């Protein structure tokens, strides 16, 4: 199987390469290995950084620096300075190579309190807007820079084929063509375009995740087994990497899944022969969180096989010290070649040096560190609100009930009506999102709050009641319902029916319908789900995905302006096929037998006059 060479734009900088060779020539085995190890701040001390001079360290997201839950910019920058100076202290370890701080950036700088939260990828995919993606990358780079961090993990280029996976919402589309179109835009948004501005100023080092096939696991099991021939791995699951590598992405993260029974992190064919030799990726490979422990023969404290397979930087958040000493002994034992550690360090230094770790000042003194307002900037929330508007997909709008006159009397109901944690989903300040409350999102706007602001301005009347209680009978009920927030395997499911165990939202919808109140359903989810029953109980139904912090984007489209005219029409179109039956687990565009309820590319607008009939509510045995 032949893979195409896709590193066609980025040319090496001879000055940078000169510096790498001079450094390598004088470094000890110990110093080289230190560059390859990445501790996490929950476990790392400044003293350990001084002693070892690790090449990077991770903002894992579970705590702010110094243990704070929330921290001023000055506090982030103080922590960054301390680590930077400890690394530049050549005492103890014998060299002065600046370290860098890295962070995951799932939908903005989303581990961080106060960050703008953009819609998760599935909704961005619905938007079909490459320019939007690039601008989101640019905004994200600034918000990351505002915390003193040089390196962010984004884009996520999974191509998801089975929506049972709990990470489905992290994917732009089931369609590789769409992911390919997007991936390079996010990379250049973050890093800058190849050329004079490459990696300059507020631009960050980027990592494209995850290589490869994590969206193709059997039954959508998280970290499961991807059963597909190599041509399929190339043509379906690698499309995002073609454009990300072509745009010069500096880092690639290896994936937790297996391919035909073998863990990717231990697969030299994938991580070296395919990624580096055939595709031509010239940057560095980073592993995922303790992913090395799952490779055959490896454990938390040792994994020569992953290194030998082509991993260049090991994400070992807690066991880094023992991992360090073991790896050094393995190089000395000859079971990890010096040529291999040399190549790992070359690729990693290539990123740090070209970004400018030797030429820029300490973190707190850098120009991109002088703008605390970048974190959650008004301009970025305006961008996110645009993304929200464009992400919404109108599935049903019977008798053109939408858009609703802003001057009407409206009831807003449903568990998601005023719950920012549900609209944001997982990877939002916290991992699962379960414990988030509205106060964890300063300057965000709930869906109710957005509607209320516009209805009040238009002289209408609005009421919030999750359970649908009212005093004055409304002209219409907007009911906001959906999945609870989740991340990773917590979100893996076996059944496609929404709330199959309780049907709590359905009871609410039927209650309102029984009172002859017109119902507009706003559905929050990380994926299409089987919702025929809820659709039947709705006059209109909107797939809003996981819109993030800017909930007023929903009001912008659903409501008229004050004069009663349309302000924004729907523009979004499905990037994942919507199931007609509760057992349509792998429903994908181009499938031989393709029978979706609503196809890839479907999405109504106010210009349509289409009614959706009552649908079958039969479920499988
Ligand atoms: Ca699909
Ligand atoms: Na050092």
């Amino acid at each position: 199987v032949n893979w195409p060479y896709v590193n066609t734009k980025l040319k090496r900088d001879p000055a940078v390469e000169a510096q790498i060779e001079k450094l390598l020539a004088k470094m000890t085995i110990e110093q080289k290995v230190a560059q390859m190890i990445q501790p996490e701040i929950g476990y790392l001390t400044v003293e350990q950084m001084r002693k070892y001079g690790f090449g990077s360290y991770l903002n894992g997201g579970n705590t702010a620096p110094y243990g704070n839950k929330r921290a001023d910019q000055a506090t982030w920058l103080k922590y960054a300075d301390e680590m930077y100076l400890a690394a530049m202290d050549s005492t103890l370890d014998g060299i002065a190579i600046p370290t860098v701080w890295g962070t995951d950036a799932m939908h903005g700088h989303s581990n961080v309190y106060g960050a703008t939260l953009f819609p998760h990828n599935i909704g961005l995919g619905a938007a079909r807007d490459t320019d939007l993606i690039k601008r989101i990358g640019q905004a994200t780079a600034k918000e990351v820079a505002a915390t003193g961090i040089e390196w962010s993990f984004a884009p996520t280029v999974a191509v998801v084929r089975d929506d049972r996976w709990g990470r489905t919402y992290e994917s732009y589309s089931e369609d590789p063509d769409l992911v390919k179109r997007y991936a390079g835009e996010m990379v250049t948004g973050i890093q800058g375009d190849v050329g004079a501005d490459f990696l300059k100023g507020s631009n960050r080092i980027a990592t494209a995740k995850h290589f490869v096939g994590d969206g193709g696991t059997e039954r959508g099991v998280d970290r499961g087994n991807t059963l597909i021939d190599e041509k399929g791995l190339r043509d379906i699951h690698s499309a995002g990497y073609f454009s990300a590598i072509n745009q010069g992405v500096q880092s690639v993260m290896a994936s937790f899944n297996s391919w035909n029974g073998k863990r990717v992190h231990g697969d030299k064919h994938l991580l070296t022969d395919v990624l580096k030799n055939q595709l031509g990726f010239d940057g560095f490979v980073v592993s995922d969180w303790n992913a090395h422990k799952f490779v055959e023969g490896c454990d938390l404290e040792q994994c020569a096989q992953a290194i030998n397979a082509g991993v260049d930087v090991i994400m070992v958040p807690e066991h880094f010290e023992a991992f360090y000493h073991n790896t050094v002994k393995q190089v000395k034992a000859g079971v990890i070649a010096e040529s291999r550690i040399n190549d790992a360090v070359r690729r990693f230094l290539r990123a740090k040096i070209r970004w400018g770790v030797f030429t820029k000042s300490k973190p707190s003194a850098r120009p991109e560190s002088q703008h605390p307002q970048w974190l959650g900037a008004a301009e970025h929330r305006t961008l996110a609100r645009e993304a929200v508007r464009k992400s919404l997909v109108l599935l049903k709008n019977n008798e053109s009930i939408l858009p609703i006159k802003a001057s009407s009397r409206i009831l807003v109901a449903g568990k998601g009506a005023n719950a920012i944690n549900m609209q944001a989903g997982g990877w939002s300040v916290s991992w699962q999102g379960t414990d988030n409350t509205n106060s964890d999102f300063p300057n965000a706007t709930s869906i109710f709050s957005g509607l209320q602001s516009q209805v009040t301005k238009a002289g209408g009347k609005i009421t919030l009641s999750e359970s649908g209680e009212y005093t004055s009978k409304p002209d219409v009920a907007i009911v906001v319902i959906g999945e609870e927030p989740y991340a990773e395997w917590f979100g893996d499911i076996e059944l496609l029916e929404f709330q199959h165990e309780t049907k709590h939202a359905l009871a609410l919808l039927k209650q309102l319908k029984a009172d002859n109140i017109p119902v507009v359903t706003v559905f929050l989810s990380g994926r299409p789900l089987w919702v025929n029953k809820e659709l039947n109980a709705s006059d209109a139904f909107v797939a809003a995905w996981l819109p993030g912090s800017e909930g007023e984007g929903v009001a912008d489209v659903l409501l008229t302006n004050k004069q009663g005219k349309t302000q924004f029409d729907f523009t979004g179109k499905l990037s994942f096929s919507w199931p007609k039956y509760d057992d349509q687990f792998t429903l994908n565009l181009n499938d031989a037998d393709y029978d979706p309820l609503f196809a890839y590319g479907y999405g109504l607008t106010y210009q349509d006059n289409i009614n959706v009939p009552v649908l079958s509510e039969k479920t499988s045995p």
